[PDB]
């Protein structure tokens, strides 16, 4: 509702605010404007995320959709918020839900940028494998050319996909992963194979302690561009970084981001980053939360 927009667009500037970025507002009121009915507290799910090194200056938000609303991208483009790329991710999303139960959508952009990425999420006791997700017919060849890799680290089950129209890449959001896979050993072997910045000690405790891996994969060759692993926690001091700035900036913010659910602590999902040049964390603050989140804490933390 109008009170619902308003009070989630608030929130993305107080959180925007505690990384010095301004909010362009006529970016953003317009989308959430758009999916408004989406902003009722309970059964949504908001992130607010920030970045170290050189993704610092940026606010991500990620909101979701859920598939009643209808193909988001779909929306967003009839609506005139968003150019057709011309490309085949303009079909991915679209294709996906036909080729494989789709259970919710999200929508994804900067504060400063706008809309940018979609995601499809999955069935969690009904999740595609590589192979299922490799025959949809808009889906970077990449994945079908990755496959043997994958399987020789474990990377099987999807748990969902996201789609950047900018950038024009996928990510594969690999699920149900087994302890193997995240050993120092194995994490060591894979980014090896990929080319990768090697973790150190810090880097690798991370890594094990992980409830998601996913890589990033792009329609011009089938070279994987980057490789993330994800943490959910309460705990507002795990950024795995040695650097003094990050420790203090990202407790700051876990410590400080809006957040709706008072009476809980809040749900953080930290990140780390590995590309064939560097290294660099993410830590997304739940503005909203669902029982999947409690779940997963329950689970993993
Ligand atoms: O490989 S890179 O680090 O250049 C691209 C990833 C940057 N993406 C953000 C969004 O998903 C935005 O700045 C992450 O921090």
């Amino acid at each position: 509702e109008a009170a619902d927009v308003e009070r989630v667009y608030a929130a993305m500037e107080e959180a925007a605010g505690l990384l010095g970025v301004a909010c362009a507002r006529d970016k953003i009121y317009p989308l959430l404007s758009t999916f408004q009915d989406t902003l009722v507290e309970g059964g949504s799910v908001v992130v607010f995320s920030m970045a170290s090194g050189r993704h610092s200056t940026e606010l991500d938000f990620s909101i979701s959709v859920p598939t009643s609303h209808g193909d988001p991208y779909a929306t967003v483009v009839e609506k005139g918020l968003f150019p057709a790329t011309g490309h085949p991710v303009d079909d991915l999303l679209a294709d996906t839900q036909k080729h494989l139960p789709v259970s919710m959508f999200a929508i994804d952009g900067e504060v400063t940028g706008g809309f940018k990425k979609t995601y499809a999420f999955f069935p969690t006791d009904n999740m595609p494998g590589v192979a299922e997700l490799s025959a949809i017919p808009s889906m970077p060849p990449a994945v079908a050319e990755n496959a043997e890799l994958f399987a020789r680290y474990g990377l099987d089950k999807v748990q969902m996909t996201s789609m950047d129209y900018k950038k024009r890449q996928v990510n594969l959001y690999f699920s149900e992963l087994s302890a193997q896979t995240l050993e120092a050993e194995s994490v060591l072997a894979l980014v090896r194979e990929l080319g990768l910045h090697v973790p150190n000690e810090l880097g690798l405790k991370f890594c094990k302690r992980s409830f998601s891996v996913y890589p990033t994969l792009n329609w011009e060759t089938g070279k994987i561009d980057r490789l993330c692993f994800a943490v959910i926690s309460n705990d507002p001091t795990l950024v795995p970084s040695s650097d003094e700035g990050d420790i203090e900036k990202f407790h700051n913010y876990a410590t400080k981001a809006p957040y709706a659910y008072v009476g809980e602590k809040r749900t953080l999902v930290y990140g780390l980053t590995l590309s064939p040049k560097e290294e660099y964390y993410k830590l997304g603050a739940y503005y909203h939360i669902t029982d999947v989140q409690r779940g997963l804490l329950k689970a993993f933390d």
